[PDB]
Formats: C-alpha cells, sequence, structure tokens
C-alpha cells in the first residue's frame, strides 16, 4: 500500500458534516494537521493553492514509474544505452531529500548540519569508516551547489532513482572503468557531473517538450487522486475568504486536471448543482515561475482561455469575474485580493520554492502537504516499538552497546524503505525534517484535513524556551 | 538583381587554372580581396571556416523570405493577430547592422560613436529636428543592451524588417492607440520591449524547433548558392595547410549541407573522382557555441556519425582520421592542429561573433565575407559621382547649401535601399564599417576570390600615421 | 551592575580546584554551560579562539561609551553638527540585534521570521497600529540588506543608540523638516540611508584610523576584564588538545591585549612561573578576515614578530614553533593541526561572521559567548514570576484581557532596558535567540565557564521531536 | 630637456594678441592643434576640463622622482627591504601604456590588437625569439584584467620604473631563488602578482594618505607648470561659451592648487586687476569619481567652502553663484549647464577615464592634452631620417634585410627612450596611440593651444574610406 492508496482510501469516504463527527474523523493521526507555530484559523481571510501534488495529488508508483520510464527513453534516445530500457522503476529505492554528490555520485541522506546519515553509491550502501575516504568529517556543504543538487520534490523521485540506476549499471558493465568521478569508456570519460546534468535535463524535457502531460491527461483515473470532499472544503473557504490559485502549470494543462478534479454529478455536496472548477477561485494564476514569484516576478499577463494562449500586452486592469493570470508576483495578489501576508494560509508541497520562500519573503502563513506522510504516519506508529527502544538506548550512557543503537537504527530505517524514512535516520533528524518545522506553520498529509476542523480554530504549539530559560 | 544573384553567376564560371588569366579575375573590384591590415599568405598554415553565409551562403531574398514567413506564422501561433499573416517580406527596406530601440520603437543607423544617421519608426523616417525630441543629442549608448539590440547577422534581415511592419501595423490599427512606448488595446499594454522580445524568441524558435532547417533541405537549389569552385579553393588551401571547419551548427545540418555543397559528378576539378566533404577537411568541429568557443568554450564531445548523437562523454583523445568533434573552445583547434593564433586565418561572416572575438581573444587573422558587397560595389561604382559631388561639396567650405549635401545624401543612400548602404550614410562610416576596418584583416564579397591570389601573395595595406605625424 | 561588573566579580574569585568544588559552582545559572546539541568534550582534540570579546571581554558600559564619543568627534570632524558633542551614551536604550531600517529610520526589534516585536522612531516606541501604516504587515523582508542593517555585533551598542539619538536630534532641531524618509534643511535633504552611512563609516574609522585602540591600550584596567582563570583553564585545554587562536584583530594589538590578559605574578596557577601568552598556543593566526577565512580565506602569511610587519610572500612552510601566521583560511588551522571540523570547538562572540559561517561550512562544534547573559539570568530569575504570568495568561483561551498580555510583557521588556531582553519580547523569541539556539551547540555567559565541568563531559540537549512524532 | 621643460619655456613666452601673430604661432608643430575628427569650434558651446595633468601639469622628472621616492619609502614601511632606498627614478625607462604582466614579471609595450612590441624583464630587453617560450603567439589578451595590468597615465611612470627595479633587484639578490612566476626566499614565495599589488598599493597609500600633496603643495615652483597665457584662455572661453572643472581631486587639494596656477599680479592680461580662480568657472565639481561620473555617478553634495567639509545631505537646489559640488554625475554638469553632449568639449589628460568614457558614454568632444608630445614631436622632426628610411625599408619588398629593419627600428626608438616611443615601436603603432586616434577628436601637448585659433575655427580631418571604397 502506497501513500496515495491511503489518500484514495479516505478519498473515497463521503463527509458526515455532523460537527460531532468531523471531530471525531481527527482520532486518526492520519487526519490530523500537525503545528508548529501557532495559527488563528479565524484570522485566514485568503486561501492560495498550487495545483501539483497539492490539490491534483499524482497516483504512486504509477505516476513515478511513468515519470521514470520517459525519462529513460529520452536518455536512450539521445545516445545512452540500450541496456537502460531494461530498468524498472522501484518505489521501495528513494526517500525524498537526498543529496546527489556530483564528484563522486553517491546519494547522501543529510541531518540540517550537512552531517551524512546516509550514504548509497549505486545500490552500495557505503559503512561509516568507508565514507571517511571520501568525506572525512563526514559533512558536506550543502550550498556548494555546483557540486551537490538537492532532490526535494516528488517530481525528483525518479531522477533519485534512475541516478542510483546508472551509476550501477556504469560501474557494473565492462565496458566501462570505474573512476572517483566517473566511467572511462576508452577515449570518452564520462564524469558524475555530466551524467547528472543529462538527467536533470531529460526529466526537464519529459515534462516540457515529452509526452508526459499527453500520457497523464489521457489517463487520469489512473494518475491523479479524486476526492468529493475537494469541492466541499474548498466551496467552505470560500464562505469565510477569498480562494485562490497560483500555479506554475500552464493553462491548458490546469484547465484539464482541474476539470477532472471537480468531475461529480454535483457540485460541493451530493444533490447539489455541479459548477466549474473556476467559479470555486476568486482569482486564478498560471505561469507563476515560482520561487521568482515572490520576488519581482514577471510580468502580468492575462490568458485567452479560449485559446490558451495569452493575450498581447501586459495587463493593466482591474480583477474581474472570469479573468484568468499569467506570471505576475506574489504582490499581485495581495494587491488584487486587498490582502496582506499574514491574512494568507499559502497551501503547497513544495518546502523550498513555495513554502520556505512565501514565508521567508513575504510571511505568508504556510501550510505544507506531505503526501508520504499517510504511509510515514503508519510506519512510525506501528513500529514505535523500535523508536521507543532507541530512545531508551540512547539515555542509557553512565558519564560498547552502540552496535545495538547501530542495529535498531537500520531495522527502523528499513520499515520504511532503503533511503529510509523522510523525516530521519533513527534518532537524527533529516534536513528535510528541519525545513518542516522552520518554515511549515501546518503540515498534513493532505490539505483535506482542514475539512475536520472549524475555520474558527487555533491551532496550537508550545512556547519555546532557550536552554537557559528551562 | 540581388547580392547572391552577383554569387550564383559568378559561380557559374568555371575556373581557368592558368596563372595569367586568374590575376586577370581581379580586374574586378567583384572579384578582389580588401586589405584593412598588411597579412603574409605564406605565414598561413591553418585555414579555419564557419558554415552559414560563409561556406553555405544563402540566396537572397528568397531565404530571408522564407525566414520572415516562418517567423510570421510563429507569432501568429502564439497569439498575434491574424492581420500578421498579410506582410510579405521586402528586401528594399532593410540594411543589416541596424539597432532597434526597445524604448522607443525605432529602427536606427548609427556611426562608431552612436551618432544617429537614420531614424524610422515604422516606415515613418523621422528628418533631423524631430529626432531631437527622443535623442536630444542624436546619440545613443549603444552598449545599454537592455534598451538596444544591434541587428548586424544576415539572419536578423527578417527581424529587421518584421520591427517595422509591426511597428507600421499597431500604429495605423485602430484596435490599437499608439503611445510613446507602447500601444495600448483597451486593459492591455504592449511594449515596444515586449514586442521585440517576442520577435527575437519567434526567430530563435523558427531556427532551432521549427520548420526552416527541414524547409531549407528540401530545396537546396532555391535555397543555397553552390560553386564549382568551392572544392578547387578548399583542396588548394589544404596541398600548402590545414583546413578546419568551426560551426554553431548541428552535424546533421551540417551534414546536408555540406553534401550539398560538394554535389558534382567531380571532385576539385572536372575529370577527378568525387570525395566526401569531410575529406577536404582536418578538423571538423560542430555545435561550436561561438562566441564563448573563444573563451571557455564547452565540454569536448565526439559525434556518432552514423547516427548524428553525440558519444556520452568529453573526448579525451588524439586528433585522429574520421572523427567529428563537438563543442570544445579555440584552444581544442590550436592544440589539436598545432597551431598558434596567427597561422590561422578564420573565414566567416559573423563581424562580432567570429570575427571580433578570434582577433580579439586570441590573435587569429581574419577574412570576414559580406555577401552584400557583391551588390553594394556595383552601385558605388556606377553612382560614383554622387559621392564625387559629395566630397566635393564637403570641401568647398570657407571659414546654405547645407540642404544640397542633404539631397545629394539622400539620392546617394537611396540607389542602396530604404535603410542606405551598409558601409555608410551619405560621407559618414557606419558602425559596422567601422568594425570591419577594425577587425577583419582582410574581407571580399567571399572567400572564394582568394582563388585569384597566390598563397605567397602578401596583402598589403599602407602603414597608419598619426595627425601629428602626417 | 552591568554584565561586565558580574563577569569580573566572578573574576577576581580564585579557584579551587577540588572537583566536589568546581561542580559545585555550575549551581548557579550563571556559571553554566548551556547545550543546544549534544557535545562529547571527550572528543574535542582542539579548542580554537576568537579575542575581541571571547578572551578580551570589554568592560561596559565604559568601553562603549569610549566608542560612542570618538565616532561622535568623528562626525562632528567631517561636518555634522556641534551639538552631536553634548549626546552621551546610554547603555539601558540599545539591546544587541537591533534592525535599522535605513528607508524609515526605526530600530526594529524583530523575531526570527522577520516580524516587528518593538519598532522606535528615535526615542519614539511605536504602538502596533502606528507601525501598521510604515509596515502593514508588521513584518521585514530581512535579507533585504540595502535597506536593513543588523546590528549584532557588541561593537554594534554604540551605533545602536547613536542612530536613535541623530534620529531623534534632527526630528526635534527647528533647522530641519522631518520628512518620511530624511530630513531637509533647506536645498540639502539627509535620507535616513546616507546618515546611517555616515554612521557606519565613522565606527570603521574609529576602530581603523581614530584612536580607539590607542585608548583602550593606555588604560586596560580600565576597558578589559582580566580573570587569572583564563591561564589556567588555556592550560588544560592544551595538556587534552591542541589551542588555536584565530583572530581579525592584528598583531600588534593582539599581543598588546593578550600580554594584558596574562599579566599576573604567576602561570596558569598561583606560585607557578609565569609564561608568555604565545605559549598556550600551538597556533597563532590574526588577520584572519572571518567571515571570508571560513571560505577561500586570503593568502597565508608569516608575522615578523620583532617589527609585527609581515613578511614578504606567501607562507609555503610548515607549522613551528614560534611561528604566528597572518590571514589563511580555516583549512590552514585543518591541515596544520591536522584536524577534521567535528574535532574542533571554536570558540567566540560572532554568531554571524564566526559561529553561524563555521557551523555551515565546515561543520564545526561551535561554543558562543554571549556577555550580557550574565546579567540576563539575573533579570530572568529574579523577575521569572512575571514571565510565569505570562504564560499562565496565554494557555487562558477557550476556544479583552490580551491588554494584561501587552501590560505585563511590556513590564517583564522594561525590567531588561528600553528595547527588551536580548532573547525575546514577552512570549516571543527574537531572531537573535533563534540564531544562538541552531547555531551555537554550547553557549554561555564566558567560556570560563568549561573550567567547572571535566574534559570527559557529555553535554546532552534532548532529541528534537517533530509535532506529528509526539 | 623633458616635456615640462618645454611646456614651461613656451609658458615663460608673453602671448601677442594679434590674430596675425597668433596664426604665426601654429607655424610650429608645436603650438598646434591635431585633429583626429572634424570639429567645428561654433558650435562648441561648454568647455569642461579635468585637474590633474590637464590645468596643473606636473614637472618633470621632479614629480616622478617625489612619487618615486614616497612609493619607495613606504614599501619599506611595510617590510621590503631596505635596498629599495637605494633606487633613484630615471625617466630614461618608463615610457607610459606598458602593460605589467603579473604572471611573469615583464612589462610590454603592445599594439591595439595586443602584439607584443617590446618585453622587459627587470632590465632585460627580451628579444624576439626568447619571447615566444613565454608568449607563444606574441600576443596577450589584454581584457585579461586579473594578469594584465595596463599603466596608462602619468601618475603611473613611477610605478612603471619601481616594478622593473624591483623585479631586477630580487633576480640579482641571491638572498632569493628566480621561479618563473615570482621569487622564493625560504618558506616565502613571493608572486610577481602580490608584488605588483603591494606597489598598486603603495602608490594608491601615498597619493590619498601620505605626503605627496602635502610635498607638492610645499613647493609649487618646483612641481608645478605655471603660465600667465591660461588666464587669458580661460577668460576668453568664457566669452563665448560656459567654463566647468570636474575633478577627481578633494576641495582643499584643488583650491590649493588652483590657486597657485591663478597667482599672477594681474587677471587675464597684464595689467588687468586679478580676479579669483573660481570666478573663471560657471560650475566647479570636486571628488567626481571618473570614470563612474560617466554613468550613475555618486549623489550629488555641496562643498562648505569656509571648511573644506561637504554640507550634509544630498544638494537639491538650483545652480548658483559661488556654489560649489562634489560628486554628482555627467548629466548634472549637462542639466545644471543646459548643455547636451556634442555642445561640449572636454579638455583632460586620461585617455581612459575621462576621454573615452565620456566619448563612448555621452558623445561629448574630446581634447586629449599629451604632455610627452611636447618632447615626442622634437625627437619625431629631429629623426625624421630615420623613419623615412625606415618606410622606404618597408616598401623595398618584391613579391634577408630585414635586420637592417630591426636595426633601424631599434636606434629610432632609443632616441626616445628604453621603451620607445608612447607612439609607436618603428613601423608599429601602440595600443596608446590607437586610443587617442579612436576617442581623442583633438589633441595636443597643451590645451594652451586652443589660443592660438579662433572660436570660430573649423578643425578639419580627412574623410575615412574603406579599401573597397578607395
Amino acid at each position: 500500500t502506497s501513500w496515495s492508496d491511503r489518500l484514495q482510501n479516505a478519498a473515497d469516504m463521503p463527509a458526515n458534516m455532523d460537527k460531532h463527527a468531523l471531530k471525531k474523523y481527527r482520532r486518526e493521526a492520519y487526519h490530523r494537521v500537525f503545528v508548529n507555530r501557532s495559527l488563528a484559523m479565524e484570522k485566514i481571510k485568503c486561501f492560495g493553492f498550487d495545483m501539483d501534488y497539492t490539490l491534483a495529488v499524482y497516483k504512486s508508483p504509477e505516476y513515478e514509474s511513468l515519470g521514470f520510464e520517459l525519462t529513460v527513453e529520452r536518455l536512450v534516445s539521445i545516445g545512452y544505452p540500450q541496456e537502460l530500457l531494461s530498468f524498472a522503476y522501484d518505489s521501495t529505492f528513494p526517500t525524498r531529500g537526498l543529496v546527489f554528490d556530483t564528484l563522486y555520485g553517491n546519494l547522501l541522506k543529510v541531518d540540517a548540519y550537512g552531517n551524512l546519515l546516509v550514504c548509497a553509491h549505486g545500490f552500495n550502501f557505503i559503512r561509516g569508516p568507508e565514507t571517511r575516504e571520501q568525506y572525512p568529517n563526514k559533512f558536506i556543504q550543502r550550498d556548494d551547489t555546483e557540486r551537490f543538487y538537492i532532490l526535494n520534490t516528488l517530481f525528483n523521485l525518479p531522477e533519485t532513482y534512475l541516478l542510483a540506476c546508472l551509476v550501477d549499471f556504469f560501474t557494473n558493465c565492462p565496458r566501462y572503468t570505474s573512476c572517483e568521478t566517473g566511467f572511462k569508456d576508452g577515449d570518452l570519460f564520462m564524469s558524475y557531473r555530466s551524467m547528472f546534468q543529462d538527467v536533470r535535463d531529460a526529466v526537464d524535457w519529459v515534462h516540457y517538450k515529452g509526452s508526459l502531460k499527453e500520457k497523464t491527461v489521457e489517463n487520469l483515473e489512473k494518475y491523479v487522486v479524486k476526492d468529493g470532499k475537494l469541492p466541499l472544503l474548498l466551496s467552505w473557504m470560500k464562505e469565510v475568504g477569498k480562494v485562490f490559485l497560483a500555479t506554475n502549470s500552464d493553462y491548458k494543462y490546469t484547465d484539464k486536471i482541474m476539470t477532472y478534479l471537480f468531475d461529480f454529478p454535483h457540485g460541493p455536496k451530493p444533490g447539489s448543482s455541479h459548477r466549474p472548477w473556476q467559479s470555486y477561485f476568486d482569482l486564478i494564476l498560471v505561469d507563476a515561475r515560482k520561487p521568482l514569484f515572490f520576488g519581482e516576478g514577471t510580468v502580468l499577463r492575462q490568458v485567452d482561455t479560449k485559446t490558451g494562449k495569452l493575450k498581447i500586452g501586459t495587463y493593466t486592469g482591474p480583477l474581474q469575474h472570469g479573468i484568468v493570470y499569467s506570471g505576475g508576483s506574489s504582490d499581485t495578489i495581495c494587491d488584487l485580493l486587498g490582502a496582506k501576508g499574514k491574512d494568507i494560509l499559502y497551501i503547497g508541497d513544495h518546502i523550498f520554492g513555495d513554502i520556505l520562500k512565501s514565508k521567508k519573503r513575504q510571511g505568508w502563513r504556510t501550510f505544507l502537504v506531505i503526501p508520504e506522510l499517510a504511509q510515514e504516519l503508519h510506519v512510525w506508529t506501528d513500529k514505535s516499538s523500535l523508536f521507543e527502544e532507541l530512545q531508551s538506548l540512547d539515555i542509557f550512557l553512565a558519564e560498547s552497546i552502540q552496535r545495538r543503537i547501530k542495529k535498531v537504527t537500520h531495522d527502523m530505517d528499513m520499515c520504511y524503505g532503503m533511503m529510509g524514512s523522510l523525516f530521519r535516520s533513527g534518532s537524527r533528524q533529516t534536513l528535510f525534517a528541519s525545513q518542516v518545522m522552520r518554515y511549515a506553520d501546518l503540515y498534513a498529509a493532505s490539505f483535506i484535513n482542514l475539512l475536520y476542523y472549524p475555520f474558527s480554530y487555533l491551532f496550537r504549539a508550545a512556547h519555546v524556551l532557550m536552554p537557559h530559560e528551562s
């Protein structure tokens, strides 16, 4: 069972709008909203959304596998070897947020300070001592962006696996000689950096010029979670405030996906007239180019919604009914909706490009969707005894049996996958976890979990104290 | 008769290799090589070439008209008005080297110091006094590259005309209101800058993603000058030194064009066996990315000439027979051919990207091909009396009748086209002329003119003296 | 009683080296080391130091007042009005870590997310509603470094006060007209930005070209804390590992200050022979240019310790006894001492330039000295009932009397000074507090507090859990 | 006899204002204005000046020798060896416009294309073949500004000589080992780059913080050319147009120098009342920070001329009598004087910082003062037979005795000095010559030569023709 299986199972449930019944849904950790900083929902006047992996949650592992297959096919078409066609996506390998080291060709899981938690070269997991040869301080400088690329989006899951497949393939194929920074094929030398760049370019190509969008929209039932509670929640938001869409996607793709998401024989609730998806938004903006959107942005354009093309010129007119915007900036949204940053709850999955930047640059309130949480929670609670044991062992130090710490850390981590939990390795939190705590005011497996809280709800987190204050 | 008609007429002539006969060809100014700095041909050990508009001279106005049509069609496809489809390319308007002012939407012909010689807004030629409102010092800062774009390649001729067509169209169409920096269409404002960017992007699109290459290669006889003397000259070069190709074009396009250029029922001379185009080069490099090529370049790759794809990896091996390179840098060429810069004569049409940069960055010797010269010479000699008269009038000043200077300047210029000579307006030299004198050691309407000089020839220019030395 | 009075009082105490007695010193919160992340002291092989406000703690408010006076005198000498000479430093105004807004001339205390906690224009504290006119979202973008300057060093305390004095003076002097971004004096307009730049330049001038160093070294007893336990602790460090100095100061100043710090009629303990300060260090590096030191650094030079001048050339030789280095980089230290980053405990006061950068760029362990903590602890414990009351009030919300929250927040804050605690305003933590927690592994009012812990000590912090893990 | 001896000799001559007599002064090449582009003096409405080496011509070799001595003393004070004190400035070595190669420690004289004309390592002149080892193509990339520094100001003459002295000293002193990129002194390595940087910093120090200004103003008769015709010419300029000063120097230095330049017992002509120097200018601007002045500039300030300090604030008021400006931009001058660029003749010695930039960025007309011309003309005419012979030899080629070309080139060049003419080596023009021709509309040994032409004069240069036009 994947995380999207959980989401789709919860999606198939009709709501019961009884206040006591919605409150009781928050028994299950799966339906909760989690709180890093306090947020009085009564002060939120605008709810903003990203589309991909937020409103449109792509089913796993099917969508990752499609991306993988198309990326492989593109690499083969530009001259990579035919053996790539025998690879098959394996959802049990990648965890999101890994760092590809382009110098040595390793995937690294790191903490918020760049300390190594896991190091794999292809499919070989390198133990601590062997790691010191390449990482003498078991540390990387993660802002050396020429060397390290952080794979922190769900769209990066197929390339996370593909990088490891490629390193493994070239290492074990006798045509190539393994060197410390790449592979030698006679008078050709393929550095891990060049290989990585080829992969990154191919993933981009598949999204922008290849068939990924076309294949997705041909079979939306296969590729996209659909939930009758989406229209209901968005309708309740629009009763208390304004609702907006700000997506990097183009209008044509957005319209196909959103039409599908709202394709039920009813509107917000069963028995109600169906309403077009656009009627749920006070403001619709596509081609947003986030993160640049949260600084200078690009010029504000208007979409000709009959053709899907942009009208010629910068749009200088007012917010009007039926208009669709393209480009612009986060200030556009504030100005057109008459909002200040703290009046906005922005709902998205991109912990950097959206959540971090909207928070740091604009002081927006933030809700982070983490699709994997649906499955990470099941593992966390199910294997709570292992972590409890780890926490007991860490305590038990009067000042060997640190290999029991390593064993239990290994067994815990393997329950999540080969690269472990998104949030930790044993007792050490990942960079991704630290970024979630720092920049996501609220988070959950789905934003639909807001359905289970009233709009006057006060989401509370404990006041933080420094060590000398404690 | 276009400049390419002249080139093709001279192309149809079989050579007579009699030394006296080849020397007598240099009667006609049309067959001469012109000299800005002295060059002892005996010291040249390597001859290097660009392909486009150098080896492969595209026929005019047919190729410009094709580019124009495809660019228009692309703009219409992205949402420009259908009326664009009624435009038709007019070769009598554009002269190469004009500056588009993106603030005010004017085409400007300027001297080497940025002084205005000609200013047109659409198809309205603005007289001197009216020019002062927008250009108070009749001057532009040409290195303000955010505002001014210099249209100095032959590929820029269609967009030169298209910019003027667009300014004219929007000015005279009652749907739009003319403003000083663009056009208002209700709540849309299209700046001249945005319009220019759309045009530039569309020209790029047509070359890289559209059908321009496909349409060219479907009818090479229509679009490309072919000359049996090309193989002959290149064969003579290879007897005295090394020959190389360094082109921005890709291998597949290069191979189609070059195959056509050498498709005769013979090799260098009639009666000789035909030889493949690649046999004429000691070194073949495609995807050169000039001008970057003359600094750091890009990594050296090898072309798989069976597939037209790049082999995977950086190429680390030696110069070998049959290899085709991709990317690299000008140092690659020097190293692989064992040459120093002054041993190289580099032959090309791009007065900036190639000739200027190879000279300034590497000290290569330079030969500039200027296709328009074939027709500019006919006008210069034919209307020599007008210039003579202008030169007499300038002299005749004891220290009105400056309007006779303006009249004669106008009539002279109109013989060349609406934007005048590539090289001057009346007695004032253009920026393009100044750049040719400064960076092209030799220049001519075609590099084939080298056929008429022996390889021991000493091309001589007079020693330059400062005014106080004279 | 200032924070340096506390430090000097604790400095006058002779140590009792009895293990039970040193352990009992850590009763008092004042003598503790506080722990943000666990640190096994047994793994530290190198102890590194900054000098200023770390080894050499300047007495307060005397040193701030000297800096203030000299800065004022410099501004007057370059043409500011004579009335500046009537200002007198007031230690009750500035708190460290404030942000000067150069657009509107305000001092701001902000949280880690840029939310406004306190806003003063000159000496006028602006209440919440009035703050919205200039800060509509009660938020600033703190990385807009062209607009906002963060005053986070102890050397910035005099200019913090001077900025407020200047804004107040120009506002209330009838020669000038107050505008929203500065002051008008007829045909002169002095923006807050220009004024700020003048102040910043004058503070720099006083440190680098003026008399601050000379006046300090003429009366070290007045200006610098001296503690017989310093040599003792450094001697114990050198028994278990290596000790180094890396200071931005020059050799001549360093030697004067360090000579004073070790000028007792004994060495590490009473009865022992006095030893020169240099004998306490395995490596001495001056002119470090931190933070650049933690990236590329500058070339490694050697100090001629007889003249205080640099020897000519880059130093290419080995670590040798008696050598003093200048410039270099953090890698120099690692290489010369044979250390990896995690083997180093770097001890300093500069929460950005040293502690943050050594941690992020190199993975060094960090100990932050916070001189004000000595007094902030006395206030925190003494007025613990007020905070307790605030914490109770925050709890008491069933979901007015938020003005009791504002009242109690005000009274709590005023016990620290006019700009409140370095660490918080009421229940909200400051940016400075957040940076301390994030980047300082350990912190204390003085590094001398390490004297009270054995070198095998395991400093422990609780494992952090995400909200969904709790 | 130095060039300043010539200038001072011509300075001692009283004018005879008889029109026939002033015209006859232009017999002598020494009193002419030379013309690169035509300039109708009748259209010039504003005359602008730099001060140093333009109005205030420093006497040679005395001023160079003072700069040299103070620069040496500064290097010794920061730790260079005492032997530097035995160096003595030698005016027969340096020619202006040489390039210091910081990689190999050579002084190079180059043409406009970076071709090597002369190469000296210390005082060893390297012949052609030996030059190829370090310069394989006898070429440098002169815009590699990290490697090459062009010594093109008269203030650079002392450091030109000092660089050669230092290279010579370290090469021949047995304490140091000569390496290809610097010198080894045990465990110290002094690169030519570091040495160059020390020299450059010391020259800057001497001008900005040392005693050069103080020593100059203590003995102005020794150090500065004074000419009673200066006030006369400036008075005639002010009758036909506006006059301005735009200098990088500060007000205090400017006032000392300018007071001296106008200290005669009369005003413009003998018998007239003396008038203060400021009365000769419609606009006085100091601290100009050229070349930045010709782009964005700095904020406009006003000088308090009683104190020599800046008034506080940006100056927002109008041009008024008696005001002195500081900073600003070239637009300030245009706006305040109501001028367009082509109405301005800007008179200066800095062929880059002023003449090039005012021309390229603003389209100002330009007059370049070249103090050395006064002596270069005497050599050019005196040894005209040698150049004539060189020109004959170059001609005499039917297509050995190229060593006669080298011999005659050597003997010609040696008449100017060890590094030859500022303008050429034999038949090859220098970079400096090419820049003069390209950017100086007019040039002369002194701007005082304008006294010999009426203000209606039409300065004429021949129309330039391309080779194909000839």
